[PDB]
């Protein structure tokens, strides 16, 4: 099981994301989140105003952890609930989803800390 795994996810519109949240704890989310990208069911929305209250929180970001191989950026999972964030990164690329067949606009590629 390497650190780090090349994946490249869906960008979905939020409007059109069925399931908007991973679960109802820090711990779940980032569990599920973990369990749906090793499964190839994430999806990634970018964060612009209006959209993190149109989805369920706990949330799960994906944060820059580096400064890029083979065009993937390097990022690691940070969950928010209630103003706390359990993780400390740097840049949000977004937040992650379940995926469960929306048509994407862009695919995104990362390098994933599995930790
Ligand atoms: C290439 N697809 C295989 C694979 C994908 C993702 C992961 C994980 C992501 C986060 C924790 S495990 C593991 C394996």
């Amino acid at each position: 099981e390497k650190t780090h795994v090349q994946l490249s996810l869906p960008v979905l519109q939020v409007r059109d994301v069925l399931v908007r949240g991973f679960g109802d704890s820090v711990e779940e989310v980032l569990s599920e989140a973990r369990q749906h990208l090793k499964d190839g069911t994430c999806g990634l929305v970018e964060v612009e105003k209006g959209v993190l209250p149109q989805l369920e929180q706990p949330y799960v970001f994906i944060k820059r952890s580096d400064a890029a191989p083979h065009g993937h950026v390097m990022v690691e999972l940070v969950a928010e609930l209630e103003g706390i964030q359990y993780g400390r990164s740097g840049e949000t690329l977004g937040v992650l989803v379940p995926h469960v067949g929306e048509i994407p606009v862009a695919y995104r590629k990362v390098l994933l800390r599995k930790n």
